[PDB]
């Protein structure tokens, strides 16, 4: 499923405050990291794949199958992460932002939204 913005804050208001992290953080990483499509999947050099919403990596998080000798932290099946549901990439991102290098995991978040307005990501929608 692909979200509109304002549907997708409203998604996610269980992750609003997370951690110190305010939703237009969550939202901002969304949008850069799957442009709001849960059925995003991107394969890395690595040979890991990033999978959903959020892209959370194979290597550390879930398990497909075909990660040679990775974790799966999250104990789900990665192909959970592509629900129209976000639940399952709701909970997994809570373990990952409480692993230690906070929002840093996503690379795109690092890039593309720290240090900026985040606030503006949620403008306008009735929360
Ligand atoms: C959203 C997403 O999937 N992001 C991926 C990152 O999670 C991943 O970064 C690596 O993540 C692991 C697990 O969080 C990091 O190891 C942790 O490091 C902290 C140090 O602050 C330590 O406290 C934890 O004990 C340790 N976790 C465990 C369970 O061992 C690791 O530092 C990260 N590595 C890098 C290079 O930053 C990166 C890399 O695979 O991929 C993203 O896609």
């Amino acid at each position: 499923k692909v979200f509109g913005r304002c549907e997708l804050a409203a998604a996610m208001k269980g992750l609003d405050n997370y951690r110190g992290y305010s939703l237009g953080n969550w939202v901002c990483a969304a949008k850069f990291e799957s442009n709001f499509n849960t059925q995003a999947t991107n394969r890395n050099t690595d040979g890991s794949t990033d999978y959903g919403i959020l892209q959370i990596n194979s290597r550390w998080w879930c398990n497909d199958g075909r990660t040679p000798g990775s974790r799966n932290l999250c104990n789900i099946p990665c192909s959970a992460l592509l629900s129209s549901d976000i639940t399952a990439s709701v909970n997994c991102a809570k373990k990952i932002v409480s692993d230690g290098n906070g929002m840093n995991a996503w690379v795109a978040w690092r890039n593309r939204c720290k240090g900026t307005d985040v606030q503006a990501w949620i403008r306008g929608c009735r929360l």
